[PDB]
């Protein structure tokens, strides 16, 4: 598809068995979730932004399903205000910005 | 142009006669640069990132090109970590994701 701007660019994804809405945010390296659970091992991180930082558990080799294409990245859970898809799963899906 | 997003999508920015660098960031709403000095009179704005809240100056109907794109909008002023473009000129200069 081809996205505007005039709103947020906001997406279904399915993470963990779970549909969420989540932001495409060219702004972020990493792909950020709230609270909730995943399989496998994580370590903690500190990501930070405007306000500063928050602490986040950081999962490798999470499967999600981004407005229905399939991509496999590290996902980082944690207290965000707003889910966002990071440019780590941005690039999986071929998506660029264009002007 | 065709912006892949497998590095930060940064861009040069003028404002004020001076060069900038620039993050285009479909995650942010509103446009907010470093401390600097804008003409005309400011109001204030709250905007709330990854880490919490912040106090910014906001500057209405500022002349700032982007990439070689004019625009002429409203330029938050704080303690950003990162010059960010926001939709609110993404979409004065065209901008779309597409994928
Ligand atoms: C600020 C930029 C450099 C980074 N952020 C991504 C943004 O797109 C963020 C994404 C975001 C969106 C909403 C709430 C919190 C974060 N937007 C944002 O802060 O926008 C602010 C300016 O306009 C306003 O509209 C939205 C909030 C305001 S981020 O959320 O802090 C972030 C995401 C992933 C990251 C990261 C930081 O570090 C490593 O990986
Ligand atoms: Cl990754
Ligand atoms: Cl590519
Ligand atoms: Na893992």
């Amino acid at each position: 598809p081809q996205i505007t701007l005039w709103k947020r660019p906001l997406v279904t994804i399915k993470i963990g068995g779970q549909l969420k809405e989540a932001l495409l945010d060219t702004g972020a390296d990493d792909t950020v979730i709230e609270e909730m659970s995943l399989p496998g091992r994580w370590k903690p991180k500190m990501i930070g932004g405007i306000g500063g930082f928050i602490k986040v558990r950081q999962y490798d080799q999470i499967i999600i399903e981004i407005a229905g294409h399939k991509a496999i990245g590290t996902v980082l859970v944690g207290p965000t205000p707003v889910n966002v898809i990071g440019r780590n799963l941005l690039t999986q899906i071929g998506a660029t910005l264009n002007f």
